[PDB]
């Protein structure tokens, strides 16, 4: 009985916590890693979940768990940290620079499976001179622009296509698919634009992968997504995974695209009051800039959150409050409307506790070194994750 | 030797030149004025960034969160003011600091939080010493410079209840929106002011009042004087953003912290070249967006710090920046201008919050070697 009675006395909960601390509703976290698989599933094509959204090992376990196939990160700090904890099919999806190329060996003389991108001549040489002088054949895939967003070769772009195609294969190493991320799709919210946005991510992505074989080339895989295109595709012939991390906790600017509802939101910053200006109608909480990060992803879409919008306790949303200014460390609470709430330290009592749903899952959770992870019964448990690079 | 080319990137990059020439100025300033500067480590969390604060004259500390008051005082720093309003629940761990031997200060602005305190005081046999928050500018916690009855019932409070009533303190947080030296200087005159003027009221009751803190940075440098005031409290400074540039207390040039950036590729069409500095290196901070001049997601400079003005970061993803022109053109052929494997340095917004995305800086020394200097995160 001795481990059972410490452990009790040691644990726990929303109210022991101290604040500002990043939750997640385990049970809400479940339903939105069913909710994708279950999607690529009758899609017939592999999940490849993005860990950036919350780099914690028990997180992606659960993606494991649910069927997902390998992993997509964004810094080889991830890849380390992952394949550490018995993660092998590991995809590095930020254009491949030269000086990480010791370290992308070490990892896979290690025996991790990782995978690299380019889109470009000179990153495809680069990484093909160091394969040959190291005797390493690196499996590189090349990065698709399908919709104007960030890096890639266009996906019209055949000769570009080809000049790095051929650099990789003649260079001896493996051409192992095509990639594309259709980050666009942030600026939209109608299923209609959302759903057209998905299928231009996809033909365009299978387009590159058609021109690369249609020279000779091989480009076995073809791996698109993002959350709200990977929710909102009708059809993905031709691809063979998809890679979404957002949909882990799901946050208020994937609200406002309209994948989700304010109540498929898995993460909340717990957050205590701490004092008042009443004749503003101000609550002031301990949850600042520093909690809930600086994005403010909502202020153009829909509905502006402020830096967050306030649940009670249990986790419900308190309609028309948000935090509608923030400091490093102090946020402060009041009518989303603009009218200054009366009485405001009897609706919101000092030590009171509330929870702050976020922006940005991915930016608010890098603001912690821990989730405080909250089961069913009420006990939480500190699930690690990463910072830096 | 590890230096600015064999780094991995991004790395958040002190000038250590540049920092001791902040040091020096703000101090110097502080001095002149009359003053002790207690200045606000919650910019670096770093120990040997405040080592050289205090080696410079600074008195003491002021911290944003216990775990900072935890680390110092493991590293040898007792004068430590925690300066948010106090939350009850807290009290264990600021009596079991006390108790250590660390001198540590809470602040309230409340007869509910001073009574919580007092109450826990009397039952733990602690006289805490706390100080009365003042609002002296509208920005954000405090008791009104000229709301006197609750600030003598929350006196009154500390004192009878056996606490020790150390001083008052205000932050003139709207100096950040202020952009010229003469609204600069009468917004540090009206901060001065109301704090005084509690600290007078309090005496005038009775009451002790030995401390009167102020400041923020740009009102800490722009203040004419300083009569009544024994201390002034300023973070930022240390190594300046472009937020404060465009306030007008520095110039881009005296900014010490950077983020050493390499460039990953191009999109030839748009002009723009594309770093492995994205927000999650720079922050999501975007305070220069309101100012007089945007800097986007932060100023490009060389590898050696030369700045380039009319590049920067126009847009940024999660680990990607997208260096570009500030006139919105595409820049012909960036790539021969910036090929793969470039480094480049990053001026930030904000100090405070770039500084926040780094498990550590690097301390970059006159002969371009580093050290790597470690800094908190979290709570
Ligand atoms: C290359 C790549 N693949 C997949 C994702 C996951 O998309 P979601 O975050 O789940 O929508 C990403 C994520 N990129 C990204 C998105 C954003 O907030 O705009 C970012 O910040 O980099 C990705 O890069
Ligand atoms: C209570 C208190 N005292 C001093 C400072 C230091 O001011 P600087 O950061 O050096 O200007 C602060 C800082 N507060 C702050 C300022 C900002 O608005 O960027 C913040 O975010 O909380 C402080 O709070
Ligand atoms: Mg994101
Ligand atoms: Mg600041």
């Amino acid at each position: 009985h001795h481990h059972h009675h410490h452990a009790m006395s040691m644990q726990d909960t929303l109210l022991t916590l101290d604040t500002p601390a990043a939750v997640i509703d385990l049970d809400r976290m479940q339903r939105n890693i069913a909710r994708m698989q279950q999607r690529m599933d009758a899609q017939g094509v592999r999940l490849r979940p993005h860990v950036k959204t919350s780099k914690s090992v028990p997180v992606a376990a659960a993606q494991r768990a649910a069927g997902a196939s390998g992993i997509t990160v964004s810094t080889l700090k991830e890849a380390e940290q992952f394949f550490a904890a018995g993660t092998t099919d590991i995809l590095y999806a930020v254009s491949m620079a030269p000086h990480r190329l010791p370290q992308a060996l070490q990892l896979r003389r290690r025996g991790c499976d990782l995978k690299l991108i380019v889109d470009s001549v000179a990153a495809a040489q680069a990484i093909a001179a160091f394969g040959r002088e190291q005797g390493e054949a690196f499996e590189v895939w090349i990065e698709i622009d399908t919709d104007g967003h960030r890096s890639g070769v266009g996906a019209d772009d055949t000769p570009l296509l080809l000049a790095i195609g051929r650099t990789l294969h003649d260079g001896g190493m493996r051409l192992g698919g095509v990639l594309t991320h259709a980050g666009s799709s942030y600026e939209l919210d109608t299923p209609e634009a959302l759903q057209a946005l998905a299928e231009r991510e996809r033909a365009g992505c299978v387009q590159a992968a058609e021109a690369l074989r249609a020279a000779g080339l091989p480009c076995p895989v073809v791996s698109v997504g993002s959350t709200p295109t990977a929710l909102a595709a009708s059809r993905l012939d031709g691809v063979t995974e998809v890679r979404a991390g957002v949909y882990v906790f799901f946050d208020l600017v994937m609200r406002n695209i309209g994948v989700c509802a304010a109540e498929d939101v898995a993460l909340s910053v717990l957050a205590t009051v701490i004092g008042h200006q009443a004749d503003k109608g101000w609550a002031i909480v301990d949850a600042g800039w520093m909690a809930m990060s600086r994005d403010r992803g909502t202020a153009r879409q829909k509905q502006d959150f402020g830096y967050g919008q306030v649940c009670d306790l249990q986790g419900r949303v308190m309609p028309g409050f948000v935090l509608t200014g923030a400091n490093q460390e102090h946020g402060i609470l009041a009518r989303a409307d603009g009218a200054a709430e009366a009485d405001i330290a009897t609706r919101f009592p000092l030590g009171t506790r509330l929870r702050i749903l976020p922006n940005a899952a991915c930016a608010t959770g890098a603001q912690f070194p821990a989730y405080q992870a909250l089961a069913a019964d009420g006990s939480v448990q500190t699930w690690e994750r990463l910072h830096g690079w």
